[PDB]
């Protein structure tokens, strides 16, 4: 409606102020993340059962819960692992889009009424159901250095001063704890058991009655006498603080009045809760945190928060503690929004740049300088209108549509010039001519490009939402720039241009004779066009051609600032040998990488295998990009290195490795293959139809690659079983035995206690030198029935024998995740296809199932043809709506081959890959040498019927007055990303997968497409 | 109105109550559906062989296709027209008068000698200076 | 005897069921079919 | 019931309201024990 | 009540703004809007 907005600028001005208004009023008020909610919901049960095994937990545990999680709604599967430490782990997975909250909820009242079957201890323990959102924000660590204490006492520090008020900011949520804090621990010691005819079952229940409390009522109690005057509360006997009071428990007292205390079989030394997890930094001990994000909270101010309330505690430090920070990646979000930016800003400098030199004039070289942030505006305000944030996604949305957003300005404020040079009007008359030759072009620009987005948003998956924060920034930024385009644009052409009608001048006779030159080659490749046709045959089958031979991937990898490195040791190694290689680790590091590694925060019995003593991670953080300059000190240079010097020890398996996004590795390679156990066959022939499985993968190295199991194969165990008949005869009770071997070598966790205000554990055990060898069961004296001692072994016996360390189930069956890999050449649709080929020679009862990363690529997997095969068509009503004709549509459709060679070409030679960043500007470049293709003909056609010319004549003055804009807009863009391009500083792993496609597709989309849309044009108005 | 809400305060009001039902209620375990009223199908599993009878039939949809079904988005309460499996004793009271027992003996064996018990491990945590192994121990698991 | 949830369209949760059938359906015991007595589902189908 | 205000805000109040922080709104949260034995939280959230 | 009090200068001046925006849009010029947009204090002294 732009006659309208001629006659009324003040009205446009308004509505721009409103749009300009409320885009910077959105700016304050939305979320700065790195990446959005990118994985469907899941939920994790997790529990332990102290000094248990796999087997005990998994089927004391395991399958009591998950035959009691029916009936929760949208569940797509569900995954547990039990291990030798105790845990149950349990993941369900819900579908896209189900709200968490209440599947939370309902996962969670499934559970508390299975709560009941579940043994005592695993009560006591207490069962854990929360989400599993998005892995760390960021790690605060604590050392103590100036002095010496242990990991406990920080821990307790963390426990006791940190946690408390660091969760309680701007915008947390999870806080986790790497140490382990206070428990009044008791040592057992089996000699002073023996020498005072004791069990640890009478000190259990000697300290389970010595801290309890006593509803005691109160004086004066209700009902009260007639007169009385008294009322107070009896306060009885409470809990016990300090370790003397835990050691004068009266155990026996014996004929002669001896008197037996927990300070005579035992030894307190209050310490820690568990003795597992073990952290370092650099050399020292260590504790840590794990702050999560929680929903819509920006992570700048969120870290910055967080390092002001750790700023204030200094003052309040027991003299040695330092706060370091070893996992940070805020910094790195911090430079990947300030780099794009910075191009959105240069972009603009470069269009006024362009604008300027080609038009030689001030006064109208800033209509795009006005007219073009203000859709940026407009685009985060509806960003914050649909609920989206600040992402990478978007930011990397608006920098590669920024060409889309530069059209629109530049084609008015170019044709109400080229009205004004020519034919010599008024700025007013002028704009109304010049409004009214491309006003329903710029509408079938809006439906024509509104439609090869849009299907990007409807994809499903977890790759269906990368897609749509794409498909619909651009789309909302392209149809707030059409409207912005026929409003603000024409009132400006109207208002600020001059009326004024009329040495540097070389460069309009350049351009000139430029155009002249073209006219004459176009005039003369419309005669005998058959060699151009079967060139485009030729472009064509190249096109198909490159686009086979290019490997497809996601998200490129890129230099975070961290990566970790991860060590296992081999089946059933202790904490020291693991503590060794680790040192070995940190020695390595900090050596030989002075000047490349910053600090080095060393985890054991942590590995990404699971849980466990024989292994363990490494997170390595590096200095600042700017310290490290070269090819040879980024991070993908650092790993390949470690690695290759990390082959020498003899005994360890450690690799470094850097940080995808979160999960959906594989580059599109992996599988998450469940091999599933649908009969009774148990697990040892289940290991077997694994090893039937695997070694026939092996036999297809050109299809299949890195098929490893993703699970522990089989350690030894100690079985020692209890003999009936002499342990009945004897007259020892079998409970007895049980619990005097299941708390001297396990944790018992007799009750809490109270110490300084806070509320700890108290926990019975051996010592550590009474139970570290199969030699040591026969210290171990028990009570029979008349009051003789009888000692192990007098009623059992021993053996080694091989056991499982980890168990896994998949949706209540048994199961074994075998991963693997594509083949380079071949995708993952013929690999999975081979694997279910490779799974039906099993024997009988054994299954397969998909799951992960690879079940939404089940469920309709091949969706992405189907939904542009209905974008084409709606592309092509449109075309054919507007030029009042069919065929005409096929005269402007035919280029969108011509967008795609230089981009898979620019992809080939600088050796990229088939990543979102490249499909996205695919999908732009086509779409914008799709809009020059409907403004030359939209010329062409109001140009020959309109005034009466003929074909030929006409196609070439259309091309004529059509050249200025279009290398115009060119060289404002193929020239805005140019530093992108030579970027090689932090982040430029997304930034070369933007600026390689958009340079070479853009470059080969206005050099060959200006010279073969008068060719189709032609072809289709002779063969109709 | 909302139907998982309304379950959500429905559970909220029921398990304040849990801790005074009695044990034997509370081992079988309570439920709380959003079921409708009634079938909207059964299925059913006949055998054409004639190998089984109707017990063997029941313990297996009972085992290996009743957790499946009940887990399907869409589905509120499963009714079983059969019944699972389950070690049962049948007790003589001839025999257990005349070996001098009660049925309170047997409930006692039966929970003494059918355990699933947790016994930690050989190289525990925390270790002694130079320590080279570890393994769990066994002691004994419940009968099949 | 297979109920609905509240709320639950009864047409694509029949869909799941026999969907759910046909993936256990191989690792029957020998001579075991499972057969379909009492359905309201279809009805509403035929009807439409 | 074995309450003496003291052990109520230091064991089962202190507990709590430690961990309450991760709800969106919020606004403020009011506790109270007393030596009766009970002891109640108030969460008040935004309007809206 | 304090909330009352640190919106109200915010509201004055976000109805001022888009009266002032409302009336430019309509009257076709920015010298209209700002002989009405100083009549307002005359109500003002009124109300209070
Ligand atoms: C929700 C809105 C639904 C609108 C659907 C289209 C119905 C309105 C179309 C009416 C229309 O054709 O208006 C023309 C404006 O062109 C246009 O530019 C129409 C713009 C369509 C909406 C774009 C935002 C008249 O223009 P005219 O008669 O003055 O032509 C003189 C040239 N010299
Ligand atoms: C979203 C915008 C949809 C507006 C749909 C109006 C489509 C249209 O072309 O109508 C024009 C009215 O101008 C307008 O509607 C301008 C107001 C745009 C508000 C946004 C015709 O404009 P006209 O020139 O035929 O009638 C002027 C008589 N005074
Ligand atoms: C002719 C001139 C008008 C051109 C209109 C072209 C049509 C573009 C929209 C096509 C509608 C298709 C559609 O709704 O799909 C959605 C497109 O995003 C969108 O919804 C984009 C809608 C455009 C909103 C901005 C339009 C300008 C209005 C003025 C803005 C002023 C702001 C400041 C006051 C994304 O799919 P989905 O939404 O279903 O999936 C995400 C759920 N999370
Ligand atoms: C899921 C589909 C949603 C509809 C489709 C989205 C496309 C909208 C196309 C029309 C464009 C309208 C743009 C005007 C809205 C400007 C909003 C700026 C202010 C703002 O961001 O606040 C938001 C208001 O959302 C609002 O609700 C403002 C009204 C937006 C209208 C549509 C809803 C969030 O509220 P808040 O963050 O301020 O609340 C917490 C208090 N601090
Ligand atoms: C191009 C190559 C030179 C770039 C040099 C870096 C300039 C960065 C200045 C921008 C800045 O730091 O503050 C921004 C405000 O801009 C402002 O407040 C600008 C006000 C005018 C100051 C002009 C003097 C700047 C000196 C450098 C000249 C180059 C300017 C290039 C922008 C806010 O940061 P944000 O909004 O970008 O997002 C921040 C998300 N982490
Ligand atoms: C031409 C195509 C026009 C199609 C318009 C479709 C717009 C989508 C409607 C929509 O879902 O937005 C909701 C309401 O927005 C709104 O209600 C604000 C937009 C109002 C403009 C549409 C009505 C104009 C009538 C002419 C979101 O709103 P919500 O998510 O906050 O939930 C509020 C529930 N009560
Ligand atoms: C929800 C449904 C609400 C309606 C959907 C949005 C309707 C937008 C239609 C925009 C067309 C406006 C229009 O016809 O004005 C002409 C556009 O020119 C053109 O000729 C543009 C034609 C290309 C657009 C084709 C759109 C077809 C689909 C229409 C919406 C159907 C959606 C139904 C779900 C002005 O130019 P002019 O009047 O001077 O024409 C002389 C050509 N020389
Ligand atoms: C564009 C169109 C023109 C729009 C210009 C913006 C007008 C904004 C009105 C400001 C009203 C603020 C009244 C107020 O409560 O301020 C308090 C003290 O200031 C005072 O004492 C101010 C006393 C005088 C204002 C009271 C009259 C009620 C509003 C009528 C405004 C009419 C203006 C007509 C030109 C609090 O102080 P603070 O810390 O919030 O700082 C902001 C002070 N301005
Ligand atoms: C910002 C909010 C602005 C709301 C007020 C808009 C009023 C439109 C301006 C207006 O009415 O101009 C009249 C045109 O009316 C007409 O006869 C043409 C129709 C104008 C329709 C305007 C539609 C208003 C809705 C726009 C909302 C968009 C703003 C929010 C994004 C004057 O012309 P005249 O008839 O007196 O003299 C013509 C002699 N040749
Ligand atoms: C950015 C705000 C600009 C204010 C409007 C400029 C003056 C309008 C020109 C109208 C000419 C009649
Ligand atoms: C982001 C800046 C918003 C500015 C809008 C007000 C324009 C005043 C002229
Ligand atoms: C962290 C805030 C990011 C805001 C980016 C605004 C970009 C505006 C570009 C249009 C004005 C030049
Ligand atoms: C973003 C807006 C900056 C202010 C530009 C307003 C220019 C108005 C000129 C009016 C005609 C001379
Ligand atoms: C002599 C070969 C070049 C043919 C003319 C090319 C015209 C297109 C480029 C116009 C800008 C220089
Ligand atoms: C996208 C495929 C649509 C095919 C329609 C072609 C119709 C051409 C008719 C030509 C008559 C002049």
């Amino acid at each position: 409606m732009p006659n309208f907005f001629i006659d009324r600028p003040i009205f446009a001005w308004v509505i721009a102020i409103i749009i300009m208004l409320a885009g910077g009023l959105a700016i304050l008020k939305l979320p700065v993340a790195q990446y959005p909610t990118i994985a469907p919901p899941a939920v994790t049960i997790s529990a332990s059962y102290p000094g248990a095994d796999a087997k005990t937990v998994q089927d004391t545990v395991t399958q009591v819960i998950e035959q009691n999680m029916n009936g929760i709604d949208n569940l797509m599967y569900m995954s547990s692992n039990s291990d030798s430490t105790g845990t149950v782990q349990i993941t369900l997975t819900f579908e896209s889009g189900t709200d968490a909250d209440i599947a939370q909820v309902q996962v969670q009242n499934k559970l508390q009424l299975a709560m009941p079957l579940l043994p005592q201890e695993v009560q006591q323990q207490g069962v854990s159901v929360e989400k599993s959102s998005s892995s760390f924000l960021m790690v605060v660590g604590v050392i103590n250095t100036d002095g010496t204490m242990t990991q406990e006492d920080i821990s307790d520090y963390v426990a006791a001063n940190m946690k408390d008020a660091i969760s309680r900011t701007s915008g947390v949520g999870d806080v986790q704890l790497f140490g382990s804090q206070y428990a009044m621990r008791i040592w057992m010691n089996p000699n002073e058991l023996n020498k005072f005819q004791l069990t640890p079952v009478d000190v259990i229940t000697a300290i389970k009655a010595q801290n309890a409390q006593v509803a005691a009522g109160q004086l004066g109690g209700t009902p009260p006498v007639k007169g009385q005057q008294l009322n107070a509360s009896i306060i009885a006997q409470t809990r016990l603080t300090s370790t003397e009071e835990f050691g004068k428990i009266l155990l026996k007292v014996n004929q002669d009045g001896s008197r037996v205390l927990l300070r005579d079989v035992a030894k307190i030394e209050l310490g820690g809760e568990n003795y597992d997890i073990i952290a370092e930094f650099n050399g020292q001990p260590a504790s840590g945190l794990g702050i999560k994000l929680a929903t819509g909270a920006n992570a700048l101010d969120t870290a910055a928060a967080i390092r002001a309330e750790l700023a204030k505690m200094e003052p309040f430090f027991p003299s040695g503690l330092k706060i370091v920070y070893p996992y940070d990646t805020t910094p790195f979000v911090k430079i990947s929004i300030h780099e794009v930016v910075k191009t959105l800003v240069e972009a603009i400098i470069l269009v006024f740049l362009v604008m300027y030199l080609f038009l030689q004039n001030f006064r109208a070289t800033l209509i795009p300088t006005i007219a073009v942030p203000v859709v940026l505006l407009g685009t985060f305000a509806v960003l914050a209108a649909f609920g989206f944030s600040i992402n990478t996604l978007t930011m990397f949305g608006m920098v590669l549509a920024i060409g889309l957003l530069v059209d629109d300005a530049i084609v008015v404020v170019e044709n109400v010039e080229r009205v004004m040079a020519e034919e010599g009007l008024p700025p007013k008359e002028a704009t109304r001519k010049s409004m009214g030759q491309i006003q329903g072009a710029l509408v079938g620009i809006a439906m024509v490009l509104s439609a090869v987005f849009v299907p990007m948003a409807f994809f499903g998956g977890s790759t269906g939402a990368i897609y749509r924060q794409f498909s619909i920034t651009i789309v909302s930024a392209m149809a707030l720039s059409v409207l912005v385009a026929l409003i603000l644009t024409p009132a400006l052409c109207a208002t600020m241009l001059k009326p004024i009608a009329k040495f540097f001048g070389w460069f309009n006779r350049m351009f000139e004779k430029s155009t002249h030159h073209y006219t004459d080659s176009v005039g003369g490749i419309l005669r005998s066009t058959g060699r151009y046709l079967v060139l485009y045959l030729i472009i064509v089958v190249g096109m198909a051609y490159l686009f086979v031979r290019l490997p497809s991937s996601f998200l490129p990898d890129e230099d975070q600032g961290v990566f970790m490195t991860m060590v296992q040791l081999p089946a059933g190694a202790t904490q020291e040998r693991t503590q060794k290689v680790l040192n070995e680790v940190t020695h390595y590091y900090l050596t030989k990488e002075k000047n490349n590694v910053e600090s080095v925060f060393a985890v054991n019995g942590f590995g990404f295998a699971g849980r466990g003593q024989n292994t363990g991670i490494a997170f390595v953080s590096l200095k600042d990009w700017a310290d490290r300059p070269g090819e040879e000190n980024k991070v993908e240079a650092i790993t390949m290195r470690a690695t290759r010097a990390f082959s020498q020890i003899k005994d360890a398996m450690v690799f470094a490795f850097n940080l995808p996004a979160i999960v959906e590795l594989g580059t599109a390679t992996g599988f998450d293959f469940e091999l599933i156990d649908q009969a009774g066959l148990g697990h040892e022939k289940l290991t077997q139809a694994r090893n039937q499985l695997l070694a026939e993968a092996a036999k297809h190295p050109d299809m299949l690659t890195s098929v490893r199991p993703n699970g522990l194969e089989d350690t030894p165990q100690f079985k020692i079983d209890i003999d009936q008949e002499k342990a009945q005869a004897l007259g020892v009770s079998i409970n007895d035995i049980n619990t005097t071997l299941g708390a001297a070598w396990g944790g018992s966790y007799v009750n809490d206690f109270i110490d300084r205000g806070r509320v700890k554990k108290v926990y019975v055990m051996s010592e550590a030198k009474y139970r570290m060898l199969p030699d040591d069961i026969g210290d171990w004296y028990v009570r029979a029935a008349d009051g003789q001692m009888v000692p192990f072994s007098a009623f059992s016996s021993s053996r080694w024998e091989y056991g499982s360390p980890r168990l896994e189930r998949y949706n209540g069956l048994p199961s074994m995740e075998i991963l693997g890999q594509a083949a380079p050449g071949k995708s993952t649709g013929e690999a999975m296809e081979l694997m279910e080929q490779l799974a039906s020679k099993l024997p009988t009862g054994v299954g397969y199932d998909w799951t992960g990363m690879s079940y939404q690529e089940r469920l309709s997997g091949n969706q992405a043809p189907s939904l542009y095969a209905i974008s084409l068509i709606v592309v092509f009503l449109c075309l054919a709506a507007l030029y009042e004709s069919w065929s005409i549509p096929f005269s402007v459709m035919l280029v969108v081959p011509l967008g795609v060679i230089g981009a898979l070409l620019a992809a080939t030679f600088r050796g990229l890959t088939n990543d979102v960043y490249f499909q996205v500007g695919l999908l732009t470049t086509i779409g914008l040498s799709a809009k020059n293709a409907i403004l030359i003909v939209e010329f062409a056609k109001d140009l020959m019927d309109k005034e009466g010319k003929g074909l030929i004549e006409a196609t070439l003055d259309a091309v004529r007055m059509r050249l200025r804009p279009i290398l115009m807009t060119s060289l404002a863009f193929i020239l805005g990303v140019m530093p992108l391009v030579i970027s090689t500083g932090a982040g430029s792993g997304a930034q070369n997968a933007v600026g390689t496609g958009v340079m070479g597709g853009m470059v080969t989309a206005t050099v060959l497409a200006i010279f073969f849309v008068p060719v189709f044009f032609v072809v289709v108005r002779r063969r109709f």
